[PDB]
């Protein structure tokens, strides 16, 4: 614990966890309210809210490696399979989701929104005749083609392009008819926390298999986004900070997964790997990621305006008294 943050027990079956409960753990406005849900009455076991406090506790705590196991119980995921079968956002959304349910009615509701929603408009526009469907949608989280790009950036802007619906891609448009159309998507908001995966995988048609993409895929440590949005606020520009990189060395069937992470913002960086957290230069964190067998899959970014409030100090005494007291004798069970 000489950089200060204490590790997780080693990833074994588990995988890419133990890389997202630093990044959810290190999101510490997300950690305090964690700590503010009302757990008393739950299972010590069962209870996936109560099992992420334990381990956000302990993180917090503990000079030794923090186990999972309680965790990994608690929502069902307990095989290789299991964690090799999803992908890191929805591990996110079943532990975040769990979490958000569990503040509804209490002083801390409306933390994960907050954090991490944002906001977009998908629509269809037939060009010949008047129609068009707009649907606007949440989301937390985006997927962002790599394949060809150099960049976030031009990610962005592929994410962004409107596609011709023409040919034999008619957009079938009702008592219309098959019509001519374009399609895009539009960003109207951008969360406080961005969580953005990189499509290391996808399916390629013209070899008719899921091909892993291990090519060059540069990201900034600070990424201005205002390009992006359908109306920029110039009271709050959208640039945004690089706090995490999830990242895995080596074979599709297993592997090994660290984070790198600069918790408080700064630029200094740590590398976790598992039980192991080390100091780190930039250059390992960053620039040694971008690839072209080590592969970041997963970038979290935070928003200059909010980084101080997301950032925000926690201490000891931001745990509920209640909570400490379940989770001490939770641990006095344990010898
Ligand atoms: O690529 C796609 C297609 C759909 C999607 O969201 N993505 C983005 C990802 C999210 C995600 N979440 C967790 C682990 C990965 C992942 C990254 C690499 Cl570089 C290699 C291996 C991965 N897994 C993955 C766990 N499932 C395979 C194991 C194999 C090695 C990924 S990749």
């Amino acid at each position: 614990k000489h950089t200060g943050y204490v590790g997780l027990k080693n990833q074994g079956a588990t995988c890419y966890m133990n890389s997202l409960l630093q990044t959810l753990f290190f999101t510490n406005q997300l950690r305090k309210a964690v700590y503010m849900m009302p757990t008393e009455g739950d299972d010590s076991s069962k209870s996936v809210p109560l099992a992420l406090q334990r381990v956000f506790y302990e993180l917090q705590h503990s000079d030794k490696p923090v186990g999972t196991k309680k965790l990994t119980k608690s929502f069902g995921w307990e095989t290789l399979d299991s964690f090799m079968q999803h992908d890191v956002q929805e591990l996110c959304r079943v532990l975040l989701d769990n979490v958000e349910n569990k503040m509804k009615g209490t002083c801390v509701e409306g933390t994960i929104p907050k954090l991490f929603r944002g906001k977009m408009v998908s629509y269809i526009q037939c060009k010949e005749v008047d129609y068009r469907s707009d649907r606007r949608e949440d989301y937390y989280d985006i997927q962002l083609s790599i394949k060809g790009k150099k960049n976030i950036f031009e990610s962005f802007v592929d994410y962004v392009a409107v596609e011709q619906l023409d040919g034999d891609n008619k957009y079938d448009a009702g008592e219309h008819g098959l019509q001519e159309a374009e399609k895009g998507v539009k960003f109207l908001t951008l969360p406080p926390v961005l969580h953005l995966q990189l499509m290391r995988f996808m399916y390629d048609p013209q070899t008719d298999q899921n091909i892993k993409i291990n090519d060059r895929f540069e990201f900034p440590e600070q990424l201005p986004l205002d390009e992006f949005l359908q109306k920029t606020d110039p009271k709050d520009p959208a640039n945004y900070i690089l706090h995490a990189v999830l990242v895995h060395s080596g074979d599709n069937h297993g592997g090994h997964y660290v984070v790198y992470l600069n918790p408080k913002g700064d630029g200094k960086w740590c590398k976790f790997d598992d039980d192991v957290v080390s100091r780190c230069t930039k250059e390992e964190a960053i620039e040694h990621n971008y690839g072209g067998c080590t592969n970041a899959y997963m970038l979290v970014y935070i928003r200059e305006s909010k980084l101080s409030e997301v950032l925000q100090a926690v201490t000891d005494h931001d745990i509920p008294q209640q909570l400490v007291e379940r989770l001490q004798e939770e641990k006095r069970i344990e010898a």
